[PDB]
């Protein structure tokens, strides 16, 4: 038990001091490898429950059981008198570096958790490389360093939201006593993405600055795993080489699909694309119903544009459908209008003019599902249908790492995959939630278990989500649906209410926003699924989480007291059953 | 044990029925009673651990051990057949009816406390009054039913914030890709009142319906309590009467303080003037340093007025002090003046409100600073903001035995009893507790239940969550760090703590004003003793934590639980700076 974490963590941390606070022995090397500038764990053992079991294991890999012991790639290296031998006779510096590898550790992928693996894991001295490179949309399109979410993902769809809701608040704004009319204002899409892009370049440059301060070395270049610990990188000059490491790890991420129908790829966009056009998209089709279909519908039509949904069969498929569908009435209450149980079968009628800064024209023709015929006119189409890893073009077969029938790869719950040395994070980690924070904990909490003797995991379950739809939609837990499938109708409660923010008052809808708690009657009214459509769903929902993640039930929601006047503290006080019937409304 | 609860259930229940789910018995005598319009308690015992011990019990007062059994003010009424003779008798409705008093309750007070308790009561078929009385300001303002958070607090103030909020939505959606010039748009008052007021007198008029439509009697009344079970009522036309009560619950509330010095009481106003004044206040003053303070100042500057703070010593006494000075440097420099370390002399008026052109008039403020010097300036509004208080002089006699405090605030057990034992007092006037409305509701509807349902369950006042709507919005959950330091000692203090900018801001153009930090004890696992976060949404994104606080959580639990992306509340889930670490914790 402990020996074998003992050797676990020995074998795989890079460098590692073994040491006592109280120590004075210890101190003194922990003095000479600061000034020399070499990076190490540290395990205290005067503050581990078995620190008296750790010290007597340790002599199976030195002979000794005293402290100091340091280590380096799994070579024990002396103790005090040692380190400080080979410190005065200048021999430390090219033993701390001595590898079997170029690295001790490699990124593939330099995204939400690529960057955060490879910067947790260059803090406990390992040597550390991150490739990233962006492989262009059909159209041409790229950008920098950081992954989907900051470029092409949460940052500029929720800002570009943000742009959405304060057409509202302009409008809202007379009625509590301002000045202005909203009807004479109007909208420029290229200064907002001009603003949206050159915080994104903060970034991008923010993240360079980052590597090189934590002397993580960044390649701008594509990474294929050909053997267990043997990369090869090519160039932005197309030339080939091979880099080695200890440890890998696999953190190249997603990108979207199309459908297979003449004139998709062609004159067709993505969510890629859409966050650096140059032009407003004016008259838009979004072909699909995802969160990323319904917010980018949401926020154009709120910026002015004449937007239609095509949805193939239901909205937010895997979401609680009665709140999916008040999502949907929503939108469709404020613009956006829906072509239902529909799919296209593109034809160009205009190039898109660079000249002039101008979309094309396009016909798009499709069909419903009972035969009859679908046929428009727009200026832009954007696919959303889905997002899909590559990882054919990332991963020889021959490696042996293994894939499940939808290409992700299968892990462990400490992330490993079917190739000892080798880890998967993120998007493409098999049957994982596809989200920023995940990828960022799970690379976080993977590299402390890798090099510096952690041995804590990644909880996968309950995991909050936030739709930024124009009104938005925040949960954690079971949908109502997936709560009955698994417990019966019988086991199960729902307590619900409408509510109105009071900012909504002055401003003149009285019964659209909802929340509710799905709950099992024989575990002491356990909290198994929260859920609210209101503004602000986010904050709302995150500090549930807690609460959920230790167990809530109802009666902790009841003895909790709210914050007056909030929209959250609705769900301090419900009491309305489905089940008796009463209705919800305020 | 068992046999007490059932004792007091019996005495104090207006009409109870107890009952069993599957009995085909009680199911017809549930249905006269709806039948016949006859509100009740009712107790299922067959869902209940013990109802084996409470159907022996019941023999006690009515000689049978089975089920159903009707009780009406402690006396027992009959079982299915006795109760069916009743109603075929045309005697039912007389012997529900009959009583020693002429209400079962009567609350004293219709605001947050006094509302939720009397129409909670009603569904039980307590007969219910509520009385309720606006005295006049000074100036001679008035309101509605619904009490001070409605009329002239809680409502009416975060309306106003909003109206404040909007003018950087307004700046900012410039910077988002919007039309609009901000340096050519103005605030109207007048239209904002109007606004404010217009919902208010529809949540005045939605309780009086409230009220009708649960059965409660409601007199826009005077109430004196003068005998343990009599309230003596002053009419609108100064006609003075006596009403009779068995439970008796005082929810009267406080009104704002005036400091005694010259010309405070002639030519200032307070909140409750405030919040429906016919004009602008123009330049003005606010004297005091407590959330309704900062609350004013901070919307009457975001509207364009020309605001100053005058502040005897601290920000926020009983609010932790780092965060209260990073509240009060945020207004500072976003256009609120502040007088340190001042207090007033007198006030000196030099022009009378102008009523007909719907203008102020101007006041002259003297005052001095603690080491001497003198302050002098003049100001169209001064407005007072130094504390509340009860008046219970007024509400009760001196002979009935009601135990006061040293504040003048009511002495009561955990379960809201006085030293009068059918008599009960909730919200701002019960001593020691949290001035808060959710408080008040909390407290008034579960003490209902437990007087005429047999409920058990007490109200829990530890670690209420607040939030301070000032233009930076300030929520918290649980001790301050110098509290809590104080509790336990440095050394078994741990602070982790983060600036933040929310994404809303990039775009927009500060970096590092917004601050969030949990105060922990390290010997119990690493305990959250508090919460604390100054940023957009605070009372939002504070919420939910206040269950995780209730439930125990550790610094554990909030490293477990992952983020939601892009939000300000998931700083929360990923701290780590310490502050006995030194590091910085800008972003
Ligand atoms: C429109 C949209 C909105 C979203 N909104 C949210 C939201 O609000 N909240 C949320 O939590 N999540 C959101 N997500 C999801 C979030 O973006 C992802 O979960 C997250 O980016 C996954 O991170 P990752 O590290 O797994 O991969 P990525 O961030 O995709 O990073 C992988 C990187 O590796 C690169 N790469 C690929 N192949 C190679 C190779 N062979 N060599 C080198 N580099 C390579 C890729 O180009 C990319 O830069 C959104 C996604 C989209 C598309
Ligand atoms: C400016 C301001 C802002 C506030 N903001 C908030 C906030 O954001 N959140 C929050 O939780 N709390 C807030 N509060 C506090 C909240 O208003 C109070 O905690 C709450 O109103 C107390 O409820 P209550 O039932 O005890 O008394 P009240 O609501 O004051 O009701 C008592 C009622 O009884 C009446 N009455 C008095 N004497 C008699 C008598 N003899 N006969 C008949 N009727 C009588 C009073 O006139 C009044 O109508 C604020 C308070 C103020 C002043
Ligand atoms: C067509 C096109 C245009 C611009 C760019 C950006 C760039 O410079 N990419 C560098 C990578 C490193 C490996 C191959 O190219 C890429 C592709
Ligand atoms: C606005 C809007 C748009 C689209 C939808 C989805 C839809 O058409 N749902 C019906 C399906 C058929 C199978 C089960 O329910 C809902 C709401
Ligand atoms: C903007 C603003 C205004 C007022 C104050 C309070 C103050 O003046 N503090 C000084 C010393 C420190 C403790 C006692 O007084 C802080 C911030």
């Amino acid at each position: 038990g402990t020996s074998q974490w003992l050797r676990k963590t020995v074998d795989s941390a890079a460098v590692i001091l073994f040491s006592k606070t109280t120590c004075p022995y210890c101190k003194k090397v922990k003095d000479v490898l600061a000034e020399a500038k070499i990076k190490h764990a540290t395990i205290e053992l005067d503050q581990l429950s078995n620190g008296s079991a750790i010290q007597k294991c340790l002599a199976s890999f030195s002979k000794i059981e005293t402290v100091p012991q340091m280590f380096v790639r799994g070579k024990f290296i002396g103790d005090s008198q040692t380190v400080l031998k080979y410190y005065s006779n200048d021999e430390l510096a090219g033993i701390v570096n001595e590898s079997k590898y170029d690295y001790d550790l490699i990124v593939i992928g330099g995204g939400s958790g690529g960057l955060a693996a490879g910067k947790e894991a260059a803090k406990y001295g390992a040597k550390t490389a991150v490739l990233d490179y962006v492989e262009p949309t059909p159209i041409g399109t790229t950008w920098g360093l950081g992954g989907t979410c900051v470029n092409v993902g949460c940052i500029p769809k929720k800002l570009m939201h943000q742009a959405g809701l304060l057409s509202h608040a302009l409008e809202d704004a007379e009625h509590f006593g301002w000045s202005l009319d909203r009807s004479k204002i109007s909208h420029n899409w290229s200064t907002m993405v001009e603003g949206v892009q050159s915080h994104i370049g903060s970034l991008n440059w923010g993240y360079k600055v980052a590597l090189r301060d934590n002397q993580v070395t960044y390649l701008n270049a594509k990474g294929r795993l050909i053997s267990p610990h043997e990369v090869q990188i090519t160039d932005k000059n197309q030339k080939v080489s091979t880099i080695t490491g200890n440890k890998i790890i696999l953190a190249t991420g997603e990108r979207p699909k199309y459908p297979e129908i003449p004139g998709a790829v062609e004159y067709g966009i993505t969510s890629d694309d859409l966050f650096s056009l140059p032009y407003f998209p004016g008259k838009t089709l979004v072909i699909g119903a995802s969160y990323v279909a319904l917010e980018c519908a949401g926020f154009l039509a709120s910026l002015g544009g004449d937007v239609t949904v095509m949805v193939r069969s239901i909205l937010l498929r895997g979401f609680d459908q009665q709140m999916a569908e008040k999502v949907g009435d929503y939108m469709e209450n404020h613009g956006v209008k829906f072509a239902k149980l529909c799919v296209p079968d593109i034809k160009q009628l205009k190039v898109v003019d660079t000249e002039n800064n101008k979309p094309g024209l396009l016909l798009v023709k499709g069909h419903y599902t009972d035969g009859k015929k679908f046929e428009e006119e727009f200026e832009t189409v954007i696919f959303a249908v889905g997002r899909e890893p590559q990882l054919s073009k990332v991963l020889c077969e021959t490696v042996g790492v293994k894939l499940d029938k939808n290409g992700r790869v299968v892990c462990t719950d400490d992330e490993q995959t079917t190739v000892s040395n080798v880890y998967a994070i993120g998007d493409i980690n098999a049957g994982k939630p596809q989200l920023t924070p995940v990828a960022i904990q799970a690379g976080r909490y993977l590299a402390r278990r890798l090099f510096a003797g952690a041995t804590e995991l990644t909880d996968y379950s309950n995991v909050a989500t936030t739709v930024f739809t124009p009104l938005e939609y925040g949960a954690c837990g079971l949908s109502e649906e997936d709560a009955i499938e698994k417990y019966g109708d019988k086991d199960i409660e729902v307590y619900h209410s409408n509510f109105k923010p009071l900012e909504w008052t002055v401003a003149h809808e009285d019964n659209v926003c909802y929340m509710k708690l799905v709950c099992r009657k024989s575990d002491n009214m356990r909290v198994l699924g929260l859920h609210v459509l209101g503004p602000n769903a986010g904050e709302i929902t995150q500090g549930y989480a807690v609460a959920i993640k230790m167990g809530a039930t109802k009666a902790d929601f009841d003895r909790t007291i709210g914050i007056h006047p909030t929209c959250s503290e609705t769900f301090t006080t419900l009491h309305v059953t489905k089940k008796s019937g009463v209705s919800p409304i305020v």
